[PDB]
Order: C-alpha cells, then sequence, then structure tokens
C-alpha cells in the first residue's frame, strides 16, 4: 500500500474497453474488477484502489452507473485516472516455519483463526479479514485450494493484502463470483 495520490494514462483498447469494473463505496469509487490484459491492468490498477478523478473531475458522490458511463463517454486517445492506493487494505509480512507453516486457517477467502505461536500470531493478522493479494498476485475469486497452492509455492516470504469482511462483501456485491475466479487479473505484474 503505496503513499497517497499517483496519475495514471489509461488508453481504450481497439475494442474500446479499458478492462475495469468501479464501485460506489461511502461517497467514493473503488475498483471492483481489473481485467486480464486490459489497459486498466497495463496500468497497474488494482482491486480496492479508489478513484479520486477522472478526466480532472471529482468521483466524490457518483454511482457506479455514472461513473461507468462516464467511463463510455470519453474519447479514448488518453483518459486520465487520479489513484489512491488500496485506502481499505493493509499488507502483512511473514515467515514460514519448517513444516511450511504462516499459521492461520481461512475459508471461503476469508480468514478464520491464528494459530498460536505462529508467524501470524506474530504479526498480527486478523481474522474475519478477506484475502486479496498474495505477494503482489490477486487472489480473489480463486478457490481455496488454488490459494493454498500459492501459499505452498511461496518462498519463506508470504506477503498477505487482507481487507475487512464487512468492505470486502459491500465491494464485490452484484459481481458473479465465476466473472471474478475468470477475469479478475490474477497474474505477477510486467515489467
Ligand atoms: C460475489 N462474490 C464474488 C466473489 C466472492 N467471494 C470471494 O471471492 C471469496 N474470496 C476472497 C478471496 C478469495 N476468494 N463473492
Amino acid at each position: 500500500i503505496k503513499q497517497g495520490i499517483r496519475e495514471v494514462i489509461l488508453c481504450k483498447d481497439q475494442d474500446g474497453k479499458i478492462g475495469l469494473r468501479l464501485k460506489s463505496i461511502d461517497n467514493g469509487i473503488f475498483v471492483q474488477l481489473v481485467q486480464a490484459n486490459s489497459p486498466a491492468s497495463l496500468v497497474g490498477l488494482r482491486f480496492g484502489d479508489q478513484v479520486l478523478q477522472i478526466n480532472g473531475e471529482n468521483c466524490a458522490g457518483w454511482s457506479s452507473d455514472k461513473a461507468h458511463k462516464v467511463l463510455k463517454q470519453a474519447f479514448g486517445e488518453k483518459i486520465t485516472m487520479t489513484i489512491r492506493d488500496r485506502p481499505f487494505e493493509r499488507t502483512i509480512t511473514m515467515h514460514k516455519d519448517s513444516t511450511g507453516h504462516v499459521g492461520f486457517i481461512f475459508k471461503n477467502g476469508k480468514i478464520t483463526s491464528i494459530v498460536k505461536d505462529s508467524s501470524a500470531a506474530r504479526n498480527g493478522l486478523l481474522t474475519e479479514h478477506n484475502i486479496c493479494e498474495i505477494n503482489g498476485q490477486n487472489v480473489i475469486g480463486l478457490k481455496d485450494s488454488q490459494i493454498a497452492d500459492i501459499l505452498s509455492t511461496s518462498g519463506t516470504v508470504v506477503t498477505i493484502t487482507i481487507m475487512p469482511a464487512f468492505i470486502f462483501e459491500h465491494i464485490i456485491k452484484r459481481m458473479a463470483p465465476s466473472i471474478m475466479k475468470s477475469l479478475m487479473d490474477h497474474t505477477i505484474p510486467e515489467v
């Protein structure tokens, strides 16, 4: 989770897409889905990011619908956004023990218990928090087994980005799980 605000310059693809769904939350606008191989993914928008301005115009108070409308009505040449980095999220760094554990249970993406004397316990991981990213990679909408596999196939150092479930559940509402599993970019970033 980086220092406040950054600007991004987008550019509709050949189909007039940017690869983005937005969600109105507490009178802001937040990123709900970022499509793989899209302008939004290429410029590095993330799930949970706040969109402060579009084309210089403030997003405060908008409906999802208006934000989707605004994106349609826009010369594809150059769209500028002002982004606050995943404001609802935090990142925790952990270390595995000899038996390859961080020290928690989760279910449906949501952490449900911390294990005594684990790295997770020492680092202050919280339950009732949906897992959003592991080592910079978005795992929302994946299955527990696949998240479990990403954790198994990480180095010793695991970095997890987590979001309070109440907020998470409010963000992904009206979003079909399959679309999340399919289209939400789950790739390591590109250089
Ligand atoms: C409506 N809806 C879409 C997705 C969803 N739940 C999850 O994605 C759970 N999860 C969090 C991280 C990994 N899976 N609900």
